[PDB]
DNA sequence: AGCCGTAGGTACACCGCAC
DNA sequence: AGCCGTAGGTACACCGCACA
């Protein structure tokens, strides 16, 4: 019994608060009136009774507890006269996931306790916004704002149209995705309460948020918010590859407070993935300690592990503090975070992405960096280049885990339409092992296949006699010798027939279903290969142009400051007189401007100069910096005057990155 | 569960026992899977010396080890059935790891003795400088620790059976006193092949016992803190998380303390901070919390992602003058940070907030006190070092719990203050009142210190259900933010309510005793102290802190005067100063020329070069003269203080008195006599 | 039918001492 | 007994989509 009941046993005047868990529950319990206010803390996202089978709804803990608590029974054994509270209040947290949970609770109430809604017994609390959850609020401010009958504003759930309600719960919570997807495309925007309205607004609120700020990557830098924030945090704390490894608990703590208002496990595990050479084609995090295995083992707890950027991540961040990309307010207006990273290499395609969102998902495979940039260079020289033509550069996916791809037709379809099915195979050979016996040796497995689960799958077949010919199965994999899975073949059995069966019946062959959905200008979009590169190139141009414009403004400010110091150096004797005959700093300022026709800034810079700056070498430093800066100023203006020069520079910086980080193709494309 | 090897030839097969999956992950990635099995355990294992058999055989990890080894236990042990000829204990390289090792060896000795006698039990030797094996890369762990070509495993040898029996009895057994005795005789408060089991258990257990005694479970007498709380407060100070500054995220606080100062689990840090923010736990709260921070009904805090914290105004006094060389700093656990050995502690925190701790061989239980009373005691002591405990009791009347209530009698308090030990009877505040129709009720508005309210309610509800008390018709917790604590016991019409109340005191936590046991760290050793010793040590701390501060401010003032003498010379002769700089090509030359030509020290010459041109304005020459004159008065004031001990002691009195007037409050707990 | 990866959520074993 | 408070350790419920 999680239920913290009230004293009074008079249902007319008793109410029950459904909260997300004990973090909310505590604040709730501390602030309530225990005479008339019961509390039932749940455990987060409840079951979707619209998608779930009947037997499993009834065997579900929180469903049981809610029913037990209400005292009515369910569906047809629902007696409204046995109800123990005339007020059932949904008080989930005031975030998108709170709205989602409320829709899930409503789905449950409408399907199994419909008459409870019809009796006007179901209510929605209205906690203040700007709180991640109720546990973040003090007890008194939760009582006054949300729970005190004297000041609270509860919304009574009313049911208007029964037909229309049915169509709503089926559409939003039902198993058919397309209908949901259609609702989101049609409706997306980039103190009674109608149940139909609440469902539609709450779900859209959740759907949208998961679509544009959680599960789908941005086309420009290929990142989800969590990754973008982990990387930015690493940048902000000077956690570069030349520095030592920093503790993960601080990385996580920092990202969670400043940028990512969600649980630590989502953050830590997203970071861990980026450090794994079998998950990321070009790892983004350089980890120290236990960071997981291909066998599905998780990483060590965050208190043990350490991390920093890889050298390549520096290229994601290069020039972020040179006004290249737009910054936005963080979740609470106390911080600033990047909307997008500079992304000086085409990361989306390089590393790919997979996200399960709402009404849609995404699945992009990784690619070879040498080939992608070559692709970008060709597009840059011909805006009208066909997909076929791009594919002379980018042969197909290139998986961190190597392996084989069967044929080109799936790739082609996927590059042209954004969708397509790519068959992946393990790299396997047949060899002798003595006495006329043979074995199969696997040294590379498909992308995202759990090796230990794959081995168990084979063993299970052996055992069930669903496959013939295998006498032994060993995972000889080693840190020192790499992946090595050995399948011994029964004497005189065709091992090639056995190998073929394994590809038919086990993850030893696996398909990658490409479904290339990314955020293009804030909206989810199914894109082909060209579109993906087009948006990327366009982003590289804005980055380098904005960088060049930044460096200019700053060069011009510094030259202006140096012009002041040189005037000063030229008339040093007269500059001293002016300052020495002045009572206050303000008087000296005004006099320096008047005597030598200096700006307010130049005068300040002169007054701030130390006596040290009068030594021979220091005087020469000022002159030397000034001459170097004039040459730099025109170098910048030249680039700004000519579009082709700019684009050329985007080409030369991409090339430089290709030469330094480009590497061999790993996945073999068999015809 | 077990991650077994390929081969089933036990002669060449080995099993590694690690503390959990963090360690096991690195171990499984680095191992030779042909001959090396891994059994990850789950932290501290059951101590079999203290447990009966039914408890042992139902412990999951014991069972998994038994099943893994395949030999059976006790009388049914069969060495021939061993699945591995090397059992390797490879716990983390920290004191808790040493402790887990001692627990496993205890188990092996009592249940698998022949396993040790055949030389099948080994101890791995992972490098130190790592919290757990999860901190290591799989290759580093293989090469230094598991690889048979470079590793240095320690084979456990049983030399003398009689002596090992006694060793397992003493160190792991239930008679605490012998363990305490063992620690006292051996505590110093300053490997290739074989390893005698007895030595291993002695050195490993002492290492853990010592570490828990001096650096975990016991408070320091000077500032009244344990390492975790000290590092929390220091953390809050270092990031300027003061009362006037906004609330800071708990996750940020904890991650920082965990990273730089306290190399342990997040739980221990957060939950410690949480307690410091609880007005029913701390007589004077050290942390100011925003969000769900728990309750007297035992509700924990909200998860740390939700809560935010900062220091209280009174914690600033714990930290006052910490950056004025008042206390000794030490290296952190890894050498990358500095941390304070002790806080200046400008109020008697040990006694004010109290402490309770379970250590090894000993424990501690010190109740909290009223700050006004404590300071007046301290002041009385400072004017009479020959003051008796009884006379000190005219200032300090007894403990004063954050939860208020009543204390029964003074004799318990007296014994506690005289000896360091004593039982103090604590009672709830309860009244009897009418409720209508000739019926009465008991109403409890205050409960004993460290009693969980809801649990006390459940124990009363249990009594009535079991009919081991009569006259109670109803029981409600009416506690509210508006009302305060209010527990109601409705009595049956015409039943004597006082007799019921009296039974409730005897049969439930409604009256609890506080077993005073005043053990604190004095000069880094655990010591049982009385009330006078606690004050005396605290006052000597204060005298040291104020003395060191005054010495610091004097070195600081004397340095500044010396700079200003060089700035006066410079400004007087500024034209010559400028020409000297201009004619100098480097700083090195400019330094050298200013020092000779103007009779300046290296520090003064540097100060002049660092001087900005704005510093040459007309009214600066006077501003510098005024500062220098005032520094000479200041230096004279400070020397006057260091010259006379009584002026220093008075200075301590004055600051303590100021603390009292600002932070001192009324007594909460009533001491009823008889 | 189960798994991929970002999300909401919480529980329970063990050590130590003392009364 | 089992509870006070620093320590070691880790697991399992839920949503959402698409593909075998
Ligand atoms: O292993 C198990 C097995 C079963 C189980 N059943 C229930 C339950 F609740 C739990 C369970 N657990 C663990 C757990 O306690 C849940 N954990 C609570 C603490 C969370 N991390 C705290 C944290 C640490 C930080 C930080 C932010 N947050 O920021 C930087 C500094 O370090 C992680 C999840
Ligand atoms: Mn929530
Ligand atoms: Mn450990
Ligand atoms: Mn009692
Ligand atoms: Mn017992």
């Amino acid at each position: 019994g999680k239920l913290a009941d009230c004293s009074s046993k008079s249902p007319e005047e008793c109410e029950i608060f459904l909260v997300e868990g004990d973090s909310a529950g505590g604040s709730t319990k501390s602030g309530r009136d225990s005479r008339t206010q019961a509390i039932l803390p749940l455990r987060g996202k409840i079951l979707n009774v619209e998608k779930a089978r009947l037997d499993r709804i009834l065997n579900n803990n929180e469903i049981r507890q809610m029913i037990t608590a209400f005292g009515t029974g369910i569906g047809g054994d629902f007696d409204l006269a046995k109800a123990r509270y005339h007020k059932i209040v949904i008080m989930t947290d005031a975030d998108v996931d709170g709205a989602h949970i409320r829709t899930l609770l409503l789905t449950f109430f409408y399907r199994f306790m419909r008459p409870l809604i019809e009796a006007g017994y179901v209510y929605i609390a209205q906690p203040p916004t700007g709180y991640k959850g109720l546990g973040e609020m003090n007890a008194d401010q939760l009582w006054e704002t949300t729970m005190n009958p004297e000041h609270r504003a509860l919304l009574q759930v009313k049911l208007e149209d029964a037909i229309e309600a049915d169509q709503t719960f089926e559409m939003l919570m039902g198993d058919v995705v397309e209908n949901r997807r259609q609702f989101i495309e049609d409706n997306a925007v980039y103190n009674e309460r109608n149940i139909t309205s609440e469902m539609r607004e709450s779900f859209l609120d959740y759907a949208m948020s998961v679509i544009v700020a959680r599960a789908l990557p941005d086309v420009r830098d290929g990142l989800k918010p969590v990754h973008r924030r982990i990387l930015y945090g690493l940048n902000e704390q000077g956690m570069t590859p030349d520095k030592s490894y920093k503790k993960s608990a601080r990385i996580v703590g920092d990202v969670m407070g400043k940028y990512h208002p969600h649980g630590d496990s989502s953050i830590y595990e997203a970071m861990v993935r980026m450090a794994q050479d079998f998950s990321y084609r070009y790892p983004l995090v350089d980890g120290q300690g236990n960071f997981g295995s291909m066998d599905g083992d998780g990483a060590a707890a965050m208190r043990f592990t350490e991390a920093r950027m890889t050298k390549i991540t520096l290229e994601l961040l290069r020039d972020i503090n040179k006004d290249t990309i737009d910054f936005i307010d963080n979740y609470d207006g106390n911080e600033r975070e990047p909307s997008v990273l500079p992304a000086r290499f085409p990361n989306l395609l390089a590393n790919g992405a997979s996200g399960i969102a709402v009404g849609m998902a995404t699945n992009i495979p990784p690619h070879n960096l040498t080939e992608l940039i070559n692709g970008v260079l060709s597009l840059s020289k011909n805006p009208d280049i066909s997909i076929a033509e791009l594919m002379e550069d980018i042969e197909g996916p290139d998986f961190p885990t190597a392996g084989l791809i069967l044929g080109k037709s799936g790739i082609r379809r996927a590059y042209e339409t954004g969708r397509g099915s790519i068959q992946m195979r393990s790299r396997a050979v047949i060899e002798e092992r003595g006495g006329g016996r043979q074995r199969i040796v696997v040294t590379e497995i498909p992308f995202q296949v759990n090796k230990a689960r794959m081995i168990e799958k084979i063993a299970e077949l052996v055992r069930d006699k669903k496959i013939d010919g295998i006498t032994d199965l060993r995972d000889e994999t080693s840190l020192r010798t790499g992946v090595r899975v050995v399948i011994d073949v029964r004497k005189d059995a065709n091992a090639s027939v056995i190998l073929n069966n394994l590809y038919k019946q086990t993850p030893l062959q696996t398909s990658f279903g490409v479904n290339m959905i990314a955020l293009v200008n804030g909206r989810p979009k199914l894109i082909n290969l060209k579109e993906a590169l087009v948006h990327y190139l366009e982003h590289q141009k804005t980055v380098v142009r904005r960088r060049t414009q930044y460096n200019l403004r700053k060069a011009k400010d510094r030259a202006h400051i140096l012009e002041g110091l040189r005037i000063a150096l030229d008339h040093i004797d007269e500059i001293i007189s002016t300052i020495r005959e002045s009572d206050t700093d303000k008087v000296a300022m005004e006099s320096l401007q008047q005597r030598f026709k200096l700006s307010e800034k130049q005068a300040q810079a002169i007054l701030d100069m130390r006596l040290r700056r009068l030594t021979g070498l220091e005087r020469d430093k000022i002159e030397a910096e000034y001459n170097e800066l004039l040459n730099y100023i025109s170098e910048l203006e030249t680039i700004l005057a000519d579009e082709e020069v700019l684009l050329q520079l985007v080409r030369d910086e991409l090339t430089e990155i290709r030469d330094r980080f480009g590497d061999d193709r790993r996945t073999e494309i068999q015809l």
